[PDB]
């Protein structure tokens, strides 16, 4: 089959989608449209401002049907809505704003109404879950949480759902709980990059592990896709983390197999 996904973000929607998700698709026979709305630092106030004056203020990244990544520039929403026919559509709050929940329950229904205005009763509208920053981060968004990461990943968890329970979104993609179960195993707080966005392997790849089995409804612990530069245990503790993630996404479980 085909599944079609759009993400309206920013550099945390490109951490899972524009690399490896198609990968982890095309290994299990399924081809995967994916779009990525991009603007750097985007938070869902600035979405909003987008969308009321129709701005082309986003770059477009797209993963096409046979793998090539194109970039389109000065795309708005309104065109990136009509580009496909989606199957999927995800939305998400800025992380320094990520576990704060007023900064959903002020602009996340104007959002959601305009893209509920712009799709058919077949297009799943979810929240993607995003991750808390590295134990050590020194980004000043981290203040919000007492620069405790575990304080940060639950008001994360909580936030996301009680904003979804608002606007009528049923399914979230658990990304930050995946990213919080590998950080359990022997990996460690060694998931970023620069604190907060995701290192560049396995980081990235336990994202879009869960972005797989959330799409898919396929155990992405039998997915046979080895990508380069992970090695095997490495992938295997990824590919458990995202895993269960999907069956636990509201908590830490912890990966004990692998301590």
């Amino acid at each position: 089959d085909t599944i079609k996904v759009l993400a309206i973000g920013n550099s945390f929607s490109q951490d899972a989608v524009e690399q490896y998700l198609h990968e982890l698709g095309e290994a299990e026979g399924i081809t995967m449209i994916i779009g990525n709305m991009f603007i750097g630092g985007c938070s869902l106030e600035r979405h909003v401002q987008n969308i009321r004056n129709n701005a082309p203020a986003y770059a477009y990244r797209k993963v096409e049907k046979d793998g090539e990544k194109t970039e389109t520039r000065s795309m708005t929403i309104e065109k990136a809505l009509a580009d496909e026919k989606w199957d999927y559509i995800s939305v998400q709050q800025a992380s320094p704003l990520s576990g704060i929940y007023d900064s959903y329950k002020a602009s996340l229904p104007e959002l959601v109404n305009y893209i509920r205005e712009r799709i058919g009763k077949e297009t799943v509208l979810m929240m993607h879950q995003t991750w808390a920053y590295a134990t050590n981060a020194n980004h000043t968004g981290f203040k919000n949480y007492d620069q405790n990461q575990m304080k940060m990943y639950t008001s994360i968890v909580d936030a996301v759902k009680k904003a979804a329970n608002l606007v009528g979104i049923k399914k979230i993609i658990p990304s930050g709980t995946a990213i919080q179960n590998a950080r359990t195993s022997f990996i460690g707080d060694h998931m970023n990059r620069d604190g907060y966005h995701l290192d560049l392997t396995i980081g990235r790849y336990t994202a879009a592990c869960t972005w797989f089995e959330a799409l898919t409804h396929r155990n992405v612990t039998e997915n046979p896709y080895s990508p380069e530069g992970i090695d095997p245990i490495h992938k295997k503790a990824a590919q458990m983390a995202a895993h269960n993630a999907i069956l636990y996404p509201d908590k830490v479980t912890e990966l004990t197999e692998l301590k």
